[PDB]
């Protein structure tokens, strides 16, 4: 039952390191899952439904993370408290390059890929920002930018950059210096009066 | 002749303002020139291959102008200079808006278009970090972050932003405050000592 769905969704991510998922067919991902094709359709109506559910699981886990985080105070100076929450997603989706990648090329092609994306963008932008402006409630941060334009363009940043890197793309920053890379943008134009 | 070439483009570009390259097909392409369809085969071997022509066209504008003002010293401070070489890019992109969309959509399936962006990116990071190393060398910006994976990630940035912007995604920055925000960034982290 569930560990039917569990194995689909581990076939489908083990393929997913292979090849993009338009050169993956239900048949590959019965086959890997030890089911049939029709056996298949009553746990996903599609593959794209598959690719879905891994980028939804992927996506909360960083999600929880930084929810974790957030609730732990957490014992140390400003930049390696902001090295802390982006290191959630270096981590997570670092760990799962592939499905993260597909998620993606799934956005142009799939209206609740999209959505789900968009989603949550908005709450991790909406949060950074009011980290920004509680950084700058207690004098700690400048007000220079809107706090929720500085917070989207970062946010986009590391979305692009930590992508480039995880695809391994001409150009990007070598992952073992993205992290270093991205805590200083985020550090001095949050901080930098000028 | 050239002036069929020319109407094959700009129909192209007229007609990517409304739909994707896969909703527009030759057909549609030869009408709009005024041409049939193995005519428009004298010119393309594909609808592909406009795009990437078109493209071409626009990152090749863009770099003519990054390049014109090189060339020419510019006077006014820092923080401005910054703002000019970046509005050369919100201008000469946000001037085309669907050619410069549907590059992006382009280089997941054409290797060509790939290829041509990263050469473009390339150029435009190595330049980006010699302009960040000579005012390091002239000791008005503090030596951080090596120049060159500090360039990457701006240059992905502003990619990213300036896309989500003119997509009108959500989120995005506000395309009238979209400048404003990169130029922040850019001039924080790039002279920020932290
Ligand atoms: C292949 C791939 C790799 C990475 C991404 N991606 N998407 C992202 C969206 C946000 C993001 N955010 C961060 O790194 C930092 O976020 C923080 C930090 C501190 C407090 C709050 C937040 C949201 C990183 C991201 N990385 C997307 C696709
Ligand atoms: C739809 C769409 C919109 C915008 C882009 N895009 N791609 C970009 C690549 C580089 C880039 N660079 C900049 O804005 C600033 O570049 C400077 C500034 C000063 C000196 C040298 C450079 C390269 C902007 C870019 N914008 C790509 C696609």
């Amino acid at each position: 039952g569930d560990d039917r769905e569990l194995a689909i969704l581990a076939t489908a991510e083990n393929l997913l390191e292979d090849r993009p998922l338009a050169d993956i067919s239900v048949d590959d991902l019965a086959k890997g899952a030890g089911i049939s094709r029709p056996t298949f359709y009553f746990y996903f109506p599609s593959k794209e439904a598959v690719l879905l559910t891994l980028l939804d699981r992927v996506v909360n886990q960083a999600d929880m993370a930084l929810q974790t985080l957030a609730e732990n105070p957490a014992d140390t100076d400003r930049e390696n408290m902001w090295r802390t929450g982006i290191n959630v997603f270096f981590e997570t989706f670092g760990s799962h390059k592939a499905v993260t990648r597909a998620g993606q090329a799934a956005r142009a092609t799939s209206v609740e890929v999209a959505e789900l994306w968009s989603t949550f963008m908005q709450k991790w932008i909406a949060y950074t920002a009011a980290v920004i402006d509680a950084e700058r409630d207690r004098g700690a941060a400048p007000r220079t930018l809107p706090a929720h334009e500085l917070a989207t363009a970062l946010n986009l940043m590391n979305e692009r950059t930590l992508f480039a890197s995880f695809a391994g793309e001409q150009p990007s920053v070598p992952e073992a210096r993205v992290l270093d890379t991205l805590v200083h943008i985020w550090v001095t134009s949050i901080y930098g009066e000028n």
